[PDB]
């Protein structure tokens, strides 16, 4: 079609995590350096201390109460200064999450009309613009504490 190695700004986080969520090859990547693959990696690091206690102790309530839980950081962060974390939050937890739902796709239905849909309205058209380049937030994930 036209493959461009970049047909979407979402599509990318959209795919990469509810349809590569399940199998990352680690051999060649083609799409997106590594900007939300380290960004996604570090958070579940820690985080996952807390999405293993909703997800594997407990069967997360679908996109309905994580939405208003992880997603409300929208309604927060309608205008802030970087907020990184936030979309992170819905973004790296769609990650997660993408391994958790092998067994229950509800919340990997929501993640693809929604992750992808908040990432860039939430993030906003100059954060994602200045920001929101890949090569920025792969660079910066390392600039922020070396």
């Amino acid at each position: 079609m036209d493959e461009d190695v970049l047909p979407g700004e979402v599509l990318a986080i959209e795919g990469i995590f509810m349809a590569c969520g399940l199998n990352e090859p680690e051999y060649l990547y083609h799409p997106l350096l590594s900007p939300i693959k380290l960004y996604i990696t570090g958070l579940m690091r820690d985080k996952e201390s807390l999405f293993e206690a909703m997800l594997a102790n407990v069967r997360f309530h679908s996109t309905t109460g994580i939405d208003q839980l992880g997603l409300s950081m929208l309604q927060v962060s309608g205008d802030g200064n970087m907020n990184w974390g936030r979309a992170l939050a819905i973004l790296t937890f769609g990650s997660f999450v993408a391994q958790k739902l092998s067994n229950e796709p509800h919340l990997r239905d929501f993640a693809l009309a929604v992750l992808p849909a908040y990432a860039y309205e939430a993030i906003g058209p100059q954060w994602f613009r200045a920001r929101g380049g890949w090569r920025g937030l792969k660079a910066y994930c390392t600039q922020v504490l070396t």
